[PDB]
């Protein structure tokens, strides 16, 4: 158990490490939404739920990542 | 045995990093589909679908690194 | 228990790599505001509550990170 | 046979990580084609086929890291 | 003992990796208030206060990483 | 014989990550002919041979990568 | 103790990787630098203390690293 | 000698990793080539010998890392 | 000793990794420079300068972390 | 000394990966080059040397690199 409960352990630590590329994402899609809208006032009910469409997509492998990291340290 | 279940549980936890990928994708293919309509509303019908193909092709190559992951947690 | 312990250290000092992602999305975002602000200055309003919750987002990717982070420090 | 086993696993985890380049390059791709698009809407038959290319060969390079991974896991 | 001081020590390093992010974004920052300002001189006391909060709140990342380097430390 | 063959899988998996440089390489190569292309049409039969070469030579690299990942292997 | 100090070194190299982010940080400043009075000359008194203090909160994240790295090289 | 040996796979597998800044790098430098011919189609016969020194020296560095790799395997 | 002159070594390899950021930052900070002296050459005598204060705050970055490597290495 | 030999290839190993920087470093250098002479040919003259030197700059953090993996293998 001792060597195994310890591998979980650093697993789940290593299986955050992916998030950063969500909240890179994240970012870059509001960046745009910014960016958009402050070239485009007339725009901005087109591109916000682009925007809300993106940053979920983009946090969904944020989550897949979570997700193998609570079933290292619960599961 | 104890070797391989902690190499298996610390293998896991490595195969996400590579999510990091499609979460920074998928928020450069939305960011650029944000920027295209604001620039020209007219083509958010052409670009929107590609768009969709852009963000599931890019989601692939991570739902490719966490298939490893889970091969690697309960295969 | 000295083994479980020393993955528990080691597994909460990873985990705050992630919060990288958080350091550097903040930061875009707060770059196409004050982008977008100075391109029209009239637009400020709009902008300013797209960009509070654009940094909170991506923050929350960084909160994630952390929570593992303390939930293996304790 | 059981470090040799541990390594396999340790070592198939490790080599999905390269498949971040294909996911943020696939998306790279797709943000010239909709951004490209949106410039020159007329242009839209002419870049997509550079596209699939684009794409394809992009993807190339995660599905070699992928094989060295199945190698790894079932070899 | 000697594993777990070993786990603190490695960890403490490790946990300052993130503090990259910070680096980059504190940065990103301060180079769109320039460009903003080089722009649009007129605007740079409006963008001005905006670069302050965007740069505290990517050193805060940065210095949530530091905190769990520090409890590993001490 | 065991720690030798585990280094090499070891290795051969940690050889495949510099793949990622031509992922994004050969992608950049693209988009520049995408870009390239919208903004001048007809430039396409001049830049299209150069996209192939960049292309060629970014991808180079990761074979080089996956050379010395199956040298590992076999 | 042989342990102990061991860590201790692989610990101070380890966290000298995060001076990359200053490493890039400071020369995005400059560059933002550069490229606003390349575009407006005028504003070059203005910009230029900006570009100080962008630079030094910077390098003060890598500042924190090699101070973790001093702490663990001689503490 | 076994141990020694181990350390020479995994260490030539680690120097790869490095190649990908000539991925990234080539295509680099092939973009922008790219972009300046169809932004400019006159310039390509300036332009191109600048191309090709830039890639060479670009793959150089990757090379260095692949030299390495090599000495370490053989 | 044996792991401590191991340790040593390995903390000295990782230890360059940080100069990386000094690589890109020192192109960053000349990309600028030639980007800003083709927009505007008039500009050259100014932003000259500039570059040359950029380069060596980002290229001090790497220094440090070199100085840890030899420190590791000699010390 | 196996030990001791064993991370010293390691540690060269490792330490190869910060030419990563002046790979990318140095293509940024050259793409402004290639963009600056192609936007205003007649600046050519002026920007090449300041891309002799950037590059040359940029290589030199990976020199260093290079250097401590030489004095790792051969010292």
């Amino acid at each position: 158990m001792q060597l195994v409960l310890a591998a979980k352990y650093i697993g789940a630590g290593i299986s955050t490490i992916g998030l950063l590329g969500a909240g890179i994402g994240i970012a870059i899609v509001f960046a745009a939404l910014i960016n958009g809208v402050s070239r485009n006032p007339s725009i901005k009910d087109t591109v916000f739920p682009m925007a809300i469409l993106g940053f979920a997509l983009s946090e969904a492998t944020g989550l897949f990542c979570l997700m193998v990291s609570f079933l290292l340290l619960f599961g």
